[PDB]
This record gives C-alpha cells, sequence and structure tokens, in this order.
C-alpha cells in the first residue's frame, strides 16, 4: 500500500 | 511495498 509498490503510487494499481 | 503499509514505512513490516 502506498508510495512504492502494491496498491497507490509507484508499482502495481492506482496511478505512478 | 513502501511509504503507507505492507514491507517499508507506515503499517506492517521495516519502520515507522
Amino acid at each position: 500500500f502506498g508510495a512504492x509498490a502494491x496498491v497507490x503510487w509507484x508499482y502495481x494499481w492506482x496511478w505512478x
């Protein structure tokens, strides 16, 4: 979750 | 992964 990877920001779901 | 939850910063493994 959040800023890095998973869901949120960076790598996976949500946004860059 | 990273800043939020999972492994890294915030909620789960690593650091606050």
